[PDB]
């Protein structure tokens, strides 16, 4: 198929750029070692340069920004998505680039409890690309889930262990399991 | 300031999709070690999958594909531009991450000898963010191009280099060199 997965995602630089000091301070706090937990608003908003009613108006949580994040990094994925030659392991081999090219939001994910909300925003987008490129699913809603919910944890094992994997070696390890399932 | 460096493409897919099978064998020709001069638009389209018609409509030579490929860095390139604060040493980092995100390119770019296509480009792009900015170099022309030439020689130090260099160290290399150039 030929179809545009990619949605031109207008929006204003002051937008953007109120999201990017926000976040860009909440790692920062985390990267400080700080609990989640204790972060306040002021704390976070004064840092940022960054009123609090424009975060007020724009976000209602602090997590929101994170979902926020996760919401802008699956931006990319789109453009590629479409770039790159379609097949399942390049898509695989797509979302592995993905995974292995920022490991700080995934630490800072789990580190906020943030793993329902990124199974919630990015399973969405796995079931809307798959809409758009005439995909089929046994279940409705479950489908998704479970290759969201296996990303997630895909990229939990990697943070967590001592060594590193090369794509090859991902590659090779989705797939010996793959056929474990049958 | 709030303007925006991102210009928008609605690319079709079928035009996206050609040039990505057209990169990739001349990726993949290049990783043989296959000779550029040797290269032909028959092999390549043969081996790539692309109508012959296709290829000629929308470039005259084989050279232009990677002239495309550096075009389609840019885009990201500009997107990521506007999700960062804008100060120097920031600037200085996404361009430093896409050195070395695009090894593979640029290894391409000199195999080609596609480097007075890059130059030409990555100045046109530099010239064009930085009038949006309203940012003036007097020497307009001189100001741009210069920038574009030692991006090329960054990615050829790195990529001659057996060592290997983090950003940090680059940053600080870099501001080396500057200190040395006043």
């Amino acid at each position: 198929n030929y179809v545009k997965v990619h949605q031109p995602l207008n929006v204003d630089l002051r937008t953007q750029k109120t999201q990017t000091k926000l976040y860009t301070v909440l790692e920062r706090f985390y990267v400080e070692d700080r609990t989640f937990e204790s972060i306040s608003i002021k704390d976070l908003c004064e840092q940022a340069r960054v009123s609090r009613a424009t975060f007020y108006r724009h976000h209602k949580e602090i997590i929101q920004v994170i979902e926020v994040q996760i919401l802008r990094t699956m931006q990319y994925f789109s453009l590629e998505f479409d770039q790159i030659i379609l097949t399942k392991e390049n898509i695989q081999r797509l979302i592995l680039r993905t995974i292995q090219k920022n490991p700080l939001l995934f630490q800072v994910i789990f580190w906020s409890r943030a793993e329902n909300i990124f199974i919630d925003v990015v399973s969405g987008e796995i079931l809307r690309i798959s809409l758009l490129k005439e995909v089929s699913f046994s279940d409705s809603k479950f489908m998704p889930n479970c290759f969201a919910r296996m990303i997630l944890s895909l990229a939990a094992e990697i943070q967590q262990s001592n060594k590193d994997y090369t794509n090859d070696q991902l590659v090779e390890l989705i797939q010996e399991a793959a056929r474990f399932l049958q």
